[PDB]
């Protein structure tokens, strides 16, 4: 490159740097996913158990 | 899955729940099973052993 108007100049190259981007949680593949239609989304849940049978 | 009157919902889906039951001693197979007749059953003993002797 020249330099001011008559004289040049060495170029040395770029130098370029970028922050961090942390996807360790993401890598672990923990999360599922679901695809669906409506803005509002339902769950259900059914618990059930046992009894003690008692001698007749 | 319907949401009020005039307005929709996408169903997600279901989560069950139960007690955790123990199998531990049905594991350790230390019972052996007999299919009686009736509902008497007998139990034979005979203990045996010794003693000392004198001198006479």
């Amino acid at each position: 490159m020249q330099n001011g108007d008559f004289q040049i100049l060495d170029y040395t190259g770029l130098i370029s740097t970028m922050p961090r981007v942390d996807t360790l949680l993401q890598s672990m593949n923990l999360f599922t996913e679901h695809f669906g239609r409506t803005t509002v989304a339902r769950i259900e849940r059914l618990d059930d158990g046992a009894g003690d049978i008692k001698a007749v």
